[PDB]
């Protein structure tokens, strides 16, 4: 089965701005889980024809990854926080949808999340 277009991360006709939260959010937020030894499946779409998973896109119709998140928040795609915190849930519960309770990929994207989530909780105000 065939991999979709990834999401957009331009378009012209979306509004955008920057704000100290979508500042924080690349800074702070992305960096922090960029780095993570269980990282790494999460910083490109997945690709279900390497991963022979047929069924990925009848199950998940809202694909999210951290490549993404993070080129739309260096080519200032988002209007708020809201926006870029709405993609880091969808991944993280995408994966939740897809996949058994405990399989590696479920405790690797746990692990991030735990990291996410103490980091929002920890987002700044608005300026
Ligand atoms: O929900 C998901 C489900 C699964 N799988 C089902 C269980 O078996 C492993 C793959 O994988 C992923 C992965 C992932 C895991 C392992 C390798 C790769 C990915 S994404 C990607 C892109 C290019 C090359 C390799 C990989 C990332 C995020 C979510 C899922
Ligand atoms: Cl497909
Ligand atoms: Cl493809
Ligand atoms: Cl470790």
């Amino acid at each position: 089965s065939m991999n979709p277009p990834p999401p957009e991360t331009s378009n012209p006709n979306k509004p955008k701005r920057q704000t100290n939260q979508l500042q924080y959010l690349l800074r702070v937020v992305l960096k922090t889980l960029w780095k993570h030894q269980f990282a790494w499946p999460f910083q490109q779409p997945v690709d279900a024809v390497k991963l022979n998973l047929p069924d990925y896109y009848k199950i998940i119709k809202t694909p999210m990854d951290m490549g993404t998140i993070k080129k739309r928040l260096e080519n200032n795609y988002y209007w708020n926080a809201q926006e870029c915190i709405q993609d880091f849930n969808t991944m993280f519960t995408n994966c939740y949808i897809y996949n058994k309770p405990g399989d590696d990929i479920v405790l690797m994207a746990e692990a991030l999340e735990k990291l996410f989530l103490q980091k929002i909780n920890e987002l700044p105000t608005e300026e």
